[PDB]
């Protein structure tokens, strides 16, 4: 597959941009986030046209916000869904991984 980015990359929303760092996720399988689409591999941007291209709505499969922040039952793992579990085991990282403000995602 392509080489994983070695510097934080930009995850553009409609107003905010959150930097995503691959290094701390080196042990997570690529497919967990870059999930298969139509049975095929894809490393395209999450908010690509035809993917999670609704950058303003809070819900719906097309909502980038939803695929990122939902803790609900999803077809794939969201950032918050996994972070909740990590935080359950490492409570000292609650603010860093799940905070809406002053977190590692939203400083
Ligand atoms: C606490 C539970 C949080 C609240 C409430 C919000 N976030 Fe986040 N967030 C993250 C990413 C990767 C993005 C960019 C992609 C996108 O969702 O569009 C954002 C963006 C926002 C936004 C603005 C949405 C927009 O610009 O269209 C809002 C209002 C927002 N977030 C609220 C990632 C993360 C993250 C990293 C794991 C955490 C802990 C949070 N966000 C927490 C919250
Ligand atoms: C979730 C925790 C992830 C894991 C595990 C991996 N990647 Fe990733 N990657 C993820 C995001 C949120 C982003 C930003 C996409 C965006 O919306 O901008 C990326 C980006 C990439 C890219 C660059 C594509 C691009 O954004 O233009 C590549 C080439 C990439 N990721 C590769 C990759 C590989 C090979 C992985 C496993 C070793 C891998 N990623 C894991 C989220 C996640
Ligand atoms: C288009 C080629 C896509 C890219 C690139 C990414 N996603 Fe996706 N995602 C896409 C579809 C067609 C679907 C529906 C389910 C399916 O697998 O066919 C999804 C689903 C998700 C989900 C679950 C959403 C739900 O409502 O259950 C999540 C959590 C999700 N996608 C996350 C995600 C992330 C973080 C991506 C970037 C690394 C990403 N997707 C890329 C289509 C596409
Ligand atoms: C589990 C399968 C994960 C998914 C999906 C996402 N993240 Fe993650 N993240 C995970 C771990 C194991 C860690 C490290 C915790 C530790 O023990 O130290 C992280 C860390 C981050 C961080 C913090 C890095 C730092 O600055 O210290 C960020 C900012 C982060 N993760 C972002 C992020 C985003 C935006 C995701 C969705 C695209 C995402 N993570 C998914 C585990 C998992």
């Amino acid at each position: 597959a392509p080489a994983v980015p070695d510097k934080p990359v930009e995850v553009k929303g409609s107003q905010k941009t959150v930097m995503f760092p691959h290094a701390p996720h080196e042990k997570v399988e690529c497919v967990t986030c870059h999930h298969l689409v139509d049975g095929k591999e894809s490393y395209a941007k999450c908010g690509s046209s035809g993917c999670h291209d609704d950058l303003t709505a809070k819900k719906g499969e097309k909502s980038l916000y939803y695929v990122v922040h939902a803790r609900g039952e999803l077809k794939h793992t969201s950032c918050l869904a996994c972070h909740s579990k990590v935080v359950a085991e490492k409570p000292e990282l609650k603010k860093d991984l799940t905070g809406c403000a002053k977190s590692k995602c939203h400083p």
